[PDB]
């Protein structure tokens, strides 16, 4: 049914499954062979030696183009798609590949699959906006200072597990072709086993937008047979997928009385204890302000939770049906509670319907409605007369003491 | 075709719809139907008795 | 134990599994899967707390 509620309708931690990212999108580049229509030659070895094949690029000859639909397309392993690069070229200049998705996402893998052999710097970058700003994320270089001003193979220090590592591993050929590239940014963390409670790794994984650019007879380019990259849309564990909107936008169907695409923030008028994430131990979920009936609009103030023992801090704003409070809990001046009817009643609060003569003021008891009964009188809305008590007709005083 | 009267809990005087014209009772400075905006030259205000009120 | 707690739940007769109507009363009395009955609240004496049943036929009553 929905994953977000238990066997017993228990709201739970629902996640969307773990399915590769990077799977038939699109991706503007920077360059490309065949426009006007370009040649490309390709070595081989034989044996103990080289030997040089050679070919040729039109994107206009569909079986001579290569789109970047072959690195997002169904790569068959016996059928390979490999999108190339122009050639002649190298650092310094930027090879720049970017990707805008729009989603905040957590990762896992990273995997590749090469077309050409792997050269010798680069670096990874991401983007947590939408395109606009670009942080990298590690470097990869056998010279990592020359290049990048970068360390090779550095310590992961846990007061800052967020660092940058550059490694000349698997910076070698062979791989020249197939190679396979597969990135844990877990790898390292000290912090990563308990990673529900490591929100600077649970940072750490936050990414939005991709970018790559490069750095590092003959005609030397490059290639690539596909791409995929594993992860989960971030829903904070308070929606289990992540659905288009009406204008065409991909947003999580946020469960767990959360807000925003992400479910980063509570729904409209939950405002008692603060956003959470859904844990193992608890799925510390989003709560509504309790008015008891009398409200629609509410805030919250940390103070109020904070005094609450962090249990409630919630707080209703104009109070309707004659109901006020902070749960919009008590009839204001000029009514009192019908104490007859239920705690939550639209009309719990009725006016001080007091004698307006036998009683001595305007108002009633709020809970007792109790008017304010002058001098022999008793009673609620103070109209009987005592033992020994004569009523009399005058709009003044009634009861009257016996001799 | 019957709903319970949603009078503006603050700037209807009342919790009472017109049920004909279901004008709760705007005061001095509130509008709305329900009695809930301020006027032109009426300002929302923090008070919990003058919400709307003129300026100089 | 020693002190209080408090549940709480609700009530929609047009739930059938959350409703409480006085079937509960008439039907088999499970010790496992007891049928209860509810009452509204917020109610106290001075008041007429009355439920009727006729029967149609004269009778003498032990148990
Ligand atoms: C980039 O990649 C593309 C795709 O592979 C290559 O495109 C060329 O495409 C044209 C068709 O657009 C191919 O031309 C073919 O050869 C004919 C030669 O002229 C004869 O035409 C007819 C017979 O076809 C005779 O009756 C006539 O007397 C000529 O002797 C062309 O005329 C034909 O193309 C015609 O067809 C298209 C529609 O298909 C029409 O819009 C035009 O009128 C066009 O003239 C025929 O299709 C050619 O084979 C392709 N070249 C290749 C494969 O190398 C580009 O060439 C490639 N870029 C480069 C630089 O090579
Ligand atoms: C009393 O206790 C019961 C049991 O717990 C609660 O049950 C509710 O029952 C209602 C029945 O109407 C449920 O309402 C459900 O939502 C629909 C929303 O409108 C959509 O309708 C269809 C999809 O159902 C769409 O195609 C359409 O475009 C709308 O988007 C209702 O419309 C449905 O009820 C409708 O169905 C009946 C026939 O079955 C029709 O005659 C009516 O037109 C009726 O509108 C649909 O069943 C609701 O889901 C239940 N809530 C639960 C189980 O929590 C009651 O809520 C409870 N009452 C109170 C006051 O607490
Ligand atoms: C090559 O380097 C970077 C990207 O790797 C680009 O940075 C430019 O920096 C200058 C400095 O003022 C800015 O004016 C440009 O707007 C930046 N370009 C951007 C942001 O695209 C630089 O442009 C790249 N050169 C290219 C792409 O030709
Ligand atoms: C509550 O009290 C009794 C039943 O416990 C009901 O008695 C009424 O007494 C007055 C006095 O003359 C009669 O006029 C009414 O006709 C009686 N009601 C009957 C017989 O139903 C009284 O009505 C009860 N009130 C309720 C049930 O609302
Ligand atoms: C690979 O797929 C393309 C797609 O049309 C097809 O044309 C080609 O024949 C395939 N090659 C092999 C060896 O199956
Ligand atoms: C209302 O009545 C109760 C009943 O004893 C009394 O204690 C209280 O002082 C009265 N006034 C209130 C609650 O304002
Ligand atoms: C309801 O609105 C009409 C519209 O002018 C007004 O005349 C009337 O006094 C209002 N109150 C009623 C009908 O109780
Ligand atoms: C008690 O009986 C009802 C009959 O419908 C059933 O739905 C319910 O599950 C039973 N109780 C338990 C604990 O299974």
């Amino acid at each position: 049914p929905d994953p977000c509620y238990d066997e017993h309708g228990l709201p739970r931690r629902c996640i969307p499954d773990f399915v590769n990212s990077a799977f038939g999108k699109e991706v503007k580049v920077s360059s490309t062979c065949g426009k006007p229509p370009s040649r490309y030659c390709v070595v081989t070895e034989k044996g103990e030696e080289q030997v040089r094949s050679c070919h040729l690029c039109n994107a206009s000859d569909p079986k001579r183009a290569h789109p970047p639909s072959f690195l997002t397309d169904l790569n068959n392993p016996h059928n390979l798609t490999c999108w190339q690069s122009d050639s002649y070229v190298q650092y310094p200049h930027n090879v720049t590949l970017t990707l805008s998705l729009g989603k905040k996402f957590e990762v896992t893998y990273v995997s590749l699959q090469f077309c050409s052999p792997r050269p010798e710097s680069m670096a990874i970058y991401k983007s947590m906006d939408y395109g606009k700003t670009w942080v990298p994320f590690q470097f990869y270089s056998t010279q990592c200072r020359k290049m990048y001003n970068k360390p090779s193979r550095a310590a992961i220090t846990k007061q800052n597990e967020q660092e940058a590592i550059c490694t000349d591993s698997h910076t070698d050929v062979r791989p020249l072709s197939g190679g396979l590239i597969a990135f844990s940014t877990l790898d390292g963390r000290p912090t990563a086993h308990d990673f529900d409670n490591s929100p600077v790794l649970q940072d750490w994984v936050t990414a939005t937008d991709i970018k790559v650019t490069f750095s590092r007879r003959d005609s030397y380019f490059y290639a690539v047979s596909d791409l995929q990259v594993g992860g989960r849309c971030k829903c904070n564990g308070h929606a289990s997928r992540c659905v288009r909107d009406r204008d065409d936008n991909l947003v999580c169907d946020c469960k767990h009385n959360t807000a925003g695409p992400e479910c980063d923030r509570c729904k409209p008028f939950h405002y008692d204890r603060p956003w959470q994430r859904a844990t193992a131990r608890e799925a510390n979920e989003c709560v509504a302000c309790n008015c008891n009936l009398h409200a629609r609009r509410c805030r919250f103030n940390m103070e109020l939770y904070k005094l609450s023992g962090r249990k409630s801090g919630g707080v209703c704003l104009n109070c309707r049906h004659n109901t006020a409070g902070r749960h919009c809990h008590y009839c204001k001046e000029g009514f009192y509670r019908d104490l007859s009817k239920p705690i939550s009643h639209r009309k719990a609060c009725k006016e001080c319907d007091c004698h307006p003569v036998g009683a001595a003021g305007q108002t009633c008891n709020q809970t007792t409605g109790q008017c304010p009964c002058k001098d022999g009188v008793t009673g609620i809305t103070c109209n009987r007369c005592a033992k020994g008590y004569q009523q009399s007709r005058s709009p003044i005083a009634p009861c009257i003491k016996i001799p």
